[PDB]
């Protein structure tokens, strides 16, 4: 939890009571565990929705959906049960409550089970399952000079009639919402990303939506891959971005421009960025994933536990900020090494809040945190992005010519640097350095082991540059200070840790020729360069094809396959001005300035503009 931030235990395990209704009688009952937080703002009223697991935190036990609400931004709350289970058995339950806010209404989607003690995806059929929608109506009043609010919950309605018996290539079994908070699309549709099973017990995600305020429901034709559960979605630039949990694998993210009719993996932005554990080989988690506007910039906030402990412990709840280009690690929301899996982040009246789980010995509470420090950090970072984007866009390029493009600009290494790091102007991913001397807008390297390393898969659990495996443009200005003994590296994308296995790179040789390297293709030296002269270098990769440009012109060999149509590359890092490896035999004596990383292949005009504007883009004077 960041400095300045604070929290309270709002839903207190084995302490907090809820009004338990049974057989026409209501009694204040102590709840064992509270899980699956959903925190929203309804017309000024804060509402926290969750599971009230009365007797145990076991998934298949007695559960009602509880709600707490506040009209004073979380200082005091009123408590109620929003949805009660069927009361058919000692393990009847309404589960995975998923919330949509529209106007003054709360739409809550829950699975309902009567008596099964087995985990839902293990069920061979749907005999024990129903899917329900309850609507809560929020009213505000001022009886007494003070703001008050009340929420009237309606009876749940089964949506089972809207679940087709078959979907493309399968027979349906059950479905549930993805928990947390879903959305109202810009066209007014209620949209729930849902997790669905078929009769083969496979799980996948779908879009489940309503065009008539929840009276009838439809499924989008498309789907995620199998294995994608607990989806959470938001709308961004006209598309739904569906962010899925994949147990024991990296999280898959999809985009859909047609209400789920077609799904495309977001390989160029967010897919496979977030891992569920350091080695991405443990169970995943529910995630808060929202689009908000902070100081005029539309951005996305995403949470997920780091899970250093493994299994479902899911310690270290972390918060991420992204504009669909850069991906910033705001930091750890939870405290110390506590288990803290599920969460819900709310941005209301320029204040940031998070309702999240804490778990000790499988007894769960929900803490309500005021994320003061986090918002401060977020605002600073967004200012930096807006500022550098503004700076680059404002440059009068030589004939003013076309503007330098910032669309897809993810990283920028320029003037800022410490003894051992080259700092990302966008503040997301620094490069490590060796044998580097600071110069205006860059670094001058020399000696065996010299260079800088801008990590890709080397980022570890969370891989912000995963997009580079699909497409990228890497740009830099370079100057060679000594003729090498053989062939020496200048810039490239490495597939392994050494730099010996390259995806695409540029070297230079003793005969004053360039050596562009295209994957494992035999190298053909070409062109010519002279010592002390500055050159503009661009490496592009898209559709498995690599190109290398010098001074805005493509070199011989460009347009070559760098990826066997077989697999998808797993780039380790970009190397700059050397390999940064004392064990590699080369000595690169060169200066590199203004390294730009884009998440797409730049077009000819964009490359020319960068070439012509080399002397104008540095961060030095700012
Ligand atoms: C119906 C059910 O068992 N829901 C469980 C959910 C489920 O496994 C799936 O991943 C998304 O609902 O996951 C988790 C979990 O802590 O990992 C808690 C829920 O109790």
């Amino acid at each position: 939890l960041a400095p300045g931030s604070s929290r309270v235990e709002l839903f207190k395990r084995q302490s907090s009571k809820v009004p338990f209704e049974k057989d026409g009688k209501v009694t204040e009952r102590v709840v064992h565990s509270f899980r699956l937080p959903a925190l929203v703002n309804v017309d000024g009223v804060m509402v926290a929705i969750a599971d009230a697991r009365y007797e145990t935190s076991f998934d298949n036990s007695l559960i009602d959906t509880v709600a707490k609400y506040s009209v004073d931004d979380g200082e005091t709350w009123e408590t109620q049960i929003a949805i009660k289970n069927s009361r058919a058995s000692s393990v009847s339950r309404v589960v995975d409550p998923t919330v949509i806010v529209k106007g003054n209404k709360l739409y809550v989607l829950v699975g309902s089970y009567n008596s099964s003690r087995s985990y839902w995806t293990s069920h061979g059929d749907a005999r024990d399952w129903d899917i329900l929608l309850a609507v809560g109506e929020v009213t505000k009043s001022t009886a007494g000079g003070k703001i008050t609010a009340s929420i009237k919950w309606g009876s749940p309605v089964s949506l089972k009639e809207f679940f087709p018996a078959e979907m493309e290539g399968m027979h349906t079994n059950q479905f549930l919402g993805g928990a947390g908070v879903a959305i109202v699309a810009s066209n007014g549709n209620l949209v729930y990303p849902v997790q669905v099973t078929n009769k083969k017990k496979q799980v996948f995600s779908k879009i489940f939506y309503s065009e008539d305020e929840g009276k009838t429901w439809k499924f989008g034709k498309g789907r995620s891959a199998f294995g994608c559960s607990e989806p959470v979605a938001l709308e961004w630039e006209g598309k739904l971005i569906i962010n899925t949990r994949v147990d024991y694998r990296r999280r898959l993210v999809y985009e859909s421009s047609d209400m789920g009719n077609t799904w495309l993996e977001a390989v160029g932005t967010l897919s496979r960025v977030w891992g569920p554990s350091p080695k991405s080989n443990q169970p995943g988690s529910q995630s808060s994933f929202t689009a908000v506007t902070i100081e005029g910039m539309r951005v996305m906030l995403f949470t997920h536990p780091l899970n250093f402990k493994g299994r479902w412990l899911r310690d270290r709840l972390n918060l991420w900020l992204t504009d669909n280009q850069r991906i910033y690690n705001v930091g750890q929301v939870s405290i110390g090494d506590e288990n803290s899996a599920y969460s819900s982040v709310l941005y209301k009246d320029d204040k940031l809040y998070c309702l999240h789980e804490i778990n000790s010995n499988e007894v769960y509470s929900l803490v309500f945190a005021r994320l003061v420090g986090e918002l401060r950090i977020i605002k600073s970072v967004l200012q930096s992005w807006k500022n550098w984007d503004s700076h680059l866009s404002s440059i009068c390029t030589p004939a003013c010519g076309p503007a330098v493009t910032t669309v897809g600009l993810v990283g920028f290494l320029s003037h800022s640097a410490t003894k051992t790091e080259w700092e990302d102007a966008y503040r997301c991913v620094n490069a490590s350095t060796a044998n580097a001397e600071r110069v205006p807008n860059g670094l001058k390297f020399a000696g065996v082991g010299g260079g800088a390393l801008w990590p890709v898969s080397q980022q570890g659990q969370n891989q912000r540059y995963h997009f580079a495996n699909h497409a990228f443009t890497l740009v830099a200005s370079v100057t060679i200070h000594e003729v090498p003994k053989g062939a020496s590296p200048l810039l490239g994308a490495s597939l392994d840790s050494s730099g010996g296995k390259k995806l695409l790179g540029l070297s230079y040789d003793k005969r004053h020729q360039w050596q562009p390297i295209y994957g494992s293709t035999p190298v053909t030296p070409t062109g010519s360069w002279e010592m002390g002269k500055r050159y503009h270098v661009v490496l592009t990769m898209a559709n498995k094809i690599g190109s290398v440009y010098i001074d805005g012109e493509p070199l011989e060999g460009s347009g070559q396959t760098v990826v066997p149509d077989e697999r998808t590359p797993d780039i380790s890092h970009f190397y700059v001005g050397g390999y940064k490896r004392s064990g590699m035999p080369t000595d690169s004596r060169v200066t590199v300035n203004n390294v730009l990383l884009y998440n797409r292949q730049l077009n000819a005009e964009e490359i020319r503009t960068l070439f012509l504007s080399q002397d104008l883009i540095g961060t030095e004077a700012h």
